[PDB]
């Protein structure tokens, strides 16, 4: 069984060593980091299915991501094998503060009136927390008595009971038992912010990335199309034309907008910890299949995130609910299924890439039965579609082992993985950045090979490649698909039905 | 539009001037045939579009039908054009007897009581009527008194109220106006008469009609998977292998065979003018679409036979019955529509060619929305046969003008002409053989080509032919399939999308 | 086996007999009508499964009509079994003069020169056809040199060669051997006669119709839905709202304005003889299906006419074409099939209604198989059309014997029967119109019976009216759908499984 | 919106008020249960739609079971709304025995050694863990160095190190951080501990259920037929055959005899928390939706259970998965959703069965788009089920408010549960045992009502029952099903669609 969906696992100190020091023991921030050993944990991840690896901005500064992404480098060589970097951006959010002398929480209990700073730049006390709003904006009129302001994935909620004009600070009381921690998402639901399109951390970050090397982006709450096109014209101008965009659909406006955001993107990252509390939780399951219907739909990539595997951060097994949800991802359609703690922050990420991987090819058996996706309904638009379609039926028509592509740009196997054959997808490329652009695109097997000159036999190539990947053996029959002849072709027009020797 | 329903053409004297005298003329059989103008006749024939022509070995001697055979045969020069040639045997029938002084017929009018004799080898008087059986069996033992003696399609009904041991005679009621003419067919329903698998007369007939060269025969009334192997060990034997055999099912043995029947023939002709009277009227609708449903899902040809234009005998229009039969039989699936005595006897014969060209192009064009065969059921049992629903589905996903197949016996073409893709079928072949034995295969334009060498682009090829056929012009997408290359490919393994320079 | 495709058989003197004498026997038409004994024969006819008959006001005159349908009255008591009566009007028609003298018709072979006379009034000759006109119209103007004058469902067609202002007559040649007999339908392709909105022939023929009692009314040539609108309006006026209105579709402007005309009418009858000369012949089979889809689709009655078993107007058996399409009607949906000539004029008229119901009855046992119409697409609209599917999915979920509904006006049993349930549909009402007006409804018998007080027990009253009528017995399970209780029902509400006692 | 879906509520001491003192409140134990405090939390969640509690026997002792289902009869008075009470029984299963002195859990950390005693009849200290084994069993000898010993649905794992002879201890490593609590759920893995056919302790639990007056009994680990059988002969016994027995799946075996297991019982539960360890946790996603469809394929009920909203055990808002879990198993088909924990042992259960409504009611909107279960391939295998086939039919065709049902055993509601109707289902039922009965069944709103006379109007009950209940208003359309007449009728064998007036 090779794992046709493919698993975006967010990096971060779970799996970093600093001085032999693990973490959560005492000094670890203030040792340097250990770059072999902590190489060689993300190499075990990258074995156990891991199709792409996520730096999230929103925490770490450039000089711990740069660090981290120089790893997992080291960690592709002793693998043997290639990832995807994805980038996520802070984006038109608000995030919280530090407190005075040395505390680093409250017991916060429910029923206690307190307060909520909107003065940018400063830091909190047990009664009165700073907001670190993205940038620099003053929400303050912006919050009406009765809002609520959310802490943590939603985990304590504080009511706004009254505003004071003096301070710009909300009087609000602890609606229940929890913890106020740095960098942590609020939320203030059914409220209007006007945040920029583009914040200057976000330019500068995504400037960062690109310079370090990246294929994918993940824009945290895309709210219309533009937010996508400033990012695009980033990549545009410093010659990074390849990174691929995933936008995050996390609040009302990006579900309202969304076939335009789709239309601008390469993908949708389903950010399903901040809808949740953007919009009512029980239709978040709705705007998932529907997502997941027209990103596929589109030829476009779609990742479904968060509490995927959540008990995993504290205990070796997930929960029934958390194994139903990984479980249903993948019926829906899912290109990918996504780890945050559970890899980054948590004491098992190992365990949870491999409980992932596990359940995503127990999954992938029964799409036939359950899944949702229809190939069938979608108008054929084009020649190489039109291809797509075919190898689907030949993949329908008897038992496929593989179909291969010999693709310049990874556009024939996307189509190819759109149309979700019953086989696994050798994408053979001739470059690095088409190999690992694929690497997010349900059921493709991106593999890096010469181009093809002019005298080659395109055929024997992918056979032989297939073979060097033990993805086939004597006996086993494949679909090859190629633009023939090399240098006169203008698109993949040709199809292959090989037994392979 | 090409008409991808086939038509099958009787001859006869209709279309044969002889000593510049039409057929009903007086002295016209005395006279010896004209060849160049009846061959001129015979081309219309073929440019109104006749895909093949039947020689009924009932009726006409071995001169008549070699030379009927020969003059085809200049009528193809004339024409530009290659046909099918195909044999009708008599079978395991009875058929009636000539009259004493003179007489051709009697008025036989209802109500009298008269005489057929069971008597071998000899002749007719109005009160008695004598059977020619087929070689010389004596039924008068079959035949018990009730049962009824049907003359000329049914048109006639003898109704047996009693038997003479003395003469071994049946004393019979005319029940209907009607006429007793030679050769007729006689059919006796409920009757085990215990005829040959093989009659000596069609062991003959067919050496005669094989070394004429002939391509189809049609055997009448098959009972059983050994009258078809029977006839098969004389093609063998000859060197006639690639010889087709059209089973004709036209009674309940032949019905309740149909599975064993259909595996050991080529292809059926639903022989429906006696299958009509050997079986409950009826019934024959209901075994038709059988029959044409499982002879499709066999990969093998079907024809439908008898009175599809009846009234165009005597008439330059059709009835509304005979054009909705002739559209519903290609709506159920056929892959061929058959023409009798409206081109062998009648005198408008090339009129109910073109009528039933007509019929069967406009028909074609509402297969998408009422056709009855589905492909979509079908076991793909080979991989000749994947690439068939391959080539389906991109004649399904896009316009497709034509589908072109460069086949060495023909395999690959009935294939594709099984699964009916939405265009028209250029088989190119190597051979003459295999081009006219491809004639009745519905939507194939069989075209005769140079074997192809190693170093040949076949795909050029296809492209060039399609061209020079006039089947398709610039800016046109076509199917190309072929086993590629030439010399090392098991089998056709390769599909290619092309648009027409 | 109940016979649910209903039957219309036109009258005519072939089930008439005078002074002891049959069609088709010299001094026939000297002797006086022997009313019993024609009453007799047609009483066979109803036995046979004839379920309306059909009176073409475009033959004969107001006596002939009238004594007609009289005979027909005594023939219902004869049989103890009731019939619809249906008029057949002329319409925007052209039809061929009654000739000079004793002649009823004359013979032409091709290449005769004759002439066809524009003036009206006068009768024809051999050498001059004269026309009756609807409207009384000069056509001299219309018809150009070259036009072609077809006579009889265009079995003899007519070439004008010359125009001969002096006379104002066309001179025509014979192109095809044939016969020009008295009041022959007449088509002028592509001309455009401006026939007028009624005739006032046709206006006197509807209201002797009405006057003799009749049930229904098919409108020959309806261009648009005014046509059928004139004659609604003399049903009303009349008091004879009752009579249901089949608008025949017979030309290109009925076609064109189809929509609106089934709108209009109660139901369609697919008139193919005047339509396979009006419009292009092969066209004919697609009209047909699509008719009897959108005539079902409307909860009307569609009637399939002309050619059905035509060869069996001279003998005992019809083609294997005439076999298929009556078949095929029946397949296709129509709710009845029709008998012309070979009621009317031919040797077996009662052969013909025999043979017919044979097929009709064989055809509907193939009807979940390969029935074209599909209720599941219907949007049901209104309360009583709910019912009927509810009614449908019961005969769909098990072994159903009979429907059986209790209707004031038949508007249940028109739904029921819209929606083609397994089952045989009995149809109690309480008045003989409501009762001969369901008699063209496809599986409806209708069955006269006393309206229900508020104390009776419906469920009671149907199973034994169910039980007398022969048509279920102990252990059958039927359906029984009422509006309980009388008096305070607006509409058939109740629906009950009920197994026979 | 009516919540379709019912909602099992699993009590405990988490509704329950002491002296004034709320669940995790110290010397909330050595109060007196506050009974009225306690009833007015229970009548709350039955307000927000818990519509069966549970009671887990597995958990304290008689005298605690007894009490808290007493207080239950309190609060269906305060609430004035009626609730199913379910029995859960220990079954053929191993469970913590309780700590000597006053702990009643105890932490422990990865890498800690501790022992396990298989000694039956004592009491656990933090470095001897002692076991409850149905049947007090000697596991010893069915237990081998290297197995794992999990702890509380697989939370804490143990691997058995060493055995101890002398002491019949088994030496285990703790594997990861945990707790065990007192009377906790044992399970290990790959071993086959011989556990009677019905242990004493089983007996009498249910006797003593049966005493205080239930409606359900889940039989844990239901390995057979017979299983079932034990349980069914004791409430048959005591004459409490009302009773419904839901099979637990939890196991291979009880996978394994699934179609022995439904036939037997009249529902089943899918008890992940025990499947998940039993059964490789991949497969339980595979299992739970074949039960669910199995299960209503039967016409019985299926509830899913366990961790589906786990999170709010401690929080206030569930996980994103937890929300996806509880949406799937309505979309998969499940009659009813499961709290265990998050009503019994949580901070918030109130807001637990809040938040499963909510999600239950947004998922029953999407059933018609999304839906796994296929009403239509059901045989209607009886009349009853024919008629609930033909409601489901009217509410297809039109908008019904309601469907009503006059059921004196329920089994038309069931029936009409089955299909699941695109409506809420009223079930008019004469007696309390049979409303009890139908609160866990889809759709339906069980209603006592008088069991109506001869003389009654059934139809007119029915709409003023809707009224009163306040489910229909003035216009609405409802069907109504009923046996009529009372007295003749044998079943359900009438449906009538009505107008609110
Ligand atoms: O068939 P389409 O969808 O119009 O795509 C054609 C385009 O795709 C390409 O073939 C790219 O395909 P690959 O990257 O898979 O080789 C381009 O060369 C070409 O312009
Ligand atoms: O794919 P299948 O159905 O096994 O057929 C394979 C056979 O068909 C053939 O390719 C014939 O095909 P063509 O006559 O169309 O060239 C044979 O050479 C070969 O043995
Ligand atoms: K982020
Ligand atoms: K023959
Ligand atoms: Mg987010
Ligand atoms: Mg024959």
């Amino acid at each position: 069984m090779n794992k046709r969906v493919k698993i975006v696992a967010t990096l971060g100190p779970a799996v970093e060593i600093r001085g032999g020091k693990k973490f959560g023991e005492d000094g670890y921030w203030g040792e340097k980091l250990d770059v072999e050993a902590s190489a060689k944990n993300i190499a075990k991840l990258i074995e156990a299915g891991a199709n792409t690896f996520r730096f999230n901005f929103s925490h770490g500064d450039h000089q711990e991501q740069g660090e981290r992404m120089a790893t997992v480098k080291l960690a592709e060589k002793i693998a043997g094998k290639k990832v995807g970097f994805l980038l996520d951006t802070k984006g038109p959010e608000i995030r919280t503060e530090l407190f005075e002398g040395e505390a680093k929480e409250y017991s916060y209990k429910t029923g206690e009136k307190i307060r909520v700073a909107t003065k940018q730049g400063i830091k909190s006390t047990r009664e009165v927390i700073a907001l670190n709003v993205a940038g620099a904006l003053d929400i303050y009129d912006d919050v009406e008595v009765g809002r609520q302001v959310l802490v943590d994935d939603g985990k304590l909620g504080l009511r706004v009971v009254a505003k004071d004009d003096a301070t710009r600070e909300f009087e609000v009381e602890v609606e229940n038992d929890g913890i106020i921690a740095k960098q942590k998402g609020v939320n203030i639901p059914n409220t209007k912010i006007p945040f920029p399109a583009l914040a200057e951390r976000d330019n500068d970050d995504i400037r960062f990335g690109l310079e370090q090397g990246i294929n994918f982006i993940a824009i945290s709450f895309v709210r219309t199309a533009k937010d996508v096109n400033e990012v695009r014209a980033i990549c545009e101008e410093t010659g990074n034309g390849h990174v691929q965009l995933f936008a995050k659909i996390e609040n009302q406006q990006g579900i309202d907008n969304l076939d335009e955001i789709i239309e601008a993107a390469d993908g949708i990252m389903i950010a399903r910890g901040d809808m949740g509390i953007e919009v009512p939780f029980e239709m978040v399951p709705v705007y998932q299949k529907m997502i997941i219907k027209k990103v596929n739909a589109a030829g476009k990539v779609v990742i479904t995130a968060t509490n995927m595997l959540e008990t995993m951060t504290e205990k070796p097994r997930a929960t029934r609910s958390e194994v139903s949800d990984v479980f249903n991802a993948v019926i829906d359609g899912t290109d990918a299924t996504m780890l945050s703690g559970e890899s980054a922050n948590g004491k098992y990420p190992l365990e949870s890439v491999t409980t992932m991987a596990t359940i995503d090819k127990n999954a992938q058996a029964l799409l036939n039965e359950y899944g949702r996706l229809d190939s069938d309904s979608f108008e054929r638009n084009s020649k190489t579609e039109v291809m797509a379609s075919a190898v689907k039926d030949a993949t329908s028509s008897m038992d496929i082992k593989l179909v291969v592509t010999l693709t310049k740009t990874g556009h024939t196997a996307r189509l190819i993985s759109k149309y979700r054959p019953n086989a696994d997808i050798l994408a053979l490329t001739f470059d690095e950045l088409t190999e690992r652009g694929l690497m997010l695109n349900w059921g493709v097997i991106p593999m890096l090979t010469d181009a093809p000159s002019s005298t080659d036999d395109m055929f024997e190539i992918a056979e032989r490649k297939a073979v060097e990947a033990g993805l086939v053996e004597s006996g086993d029959d494949i679909v090859i698909v190629a633009g023939v002849p090399v240098g006169e072709a203008v698109r993949t027009n040709t199809m292959r039905i090989r037994t392979v020797r």
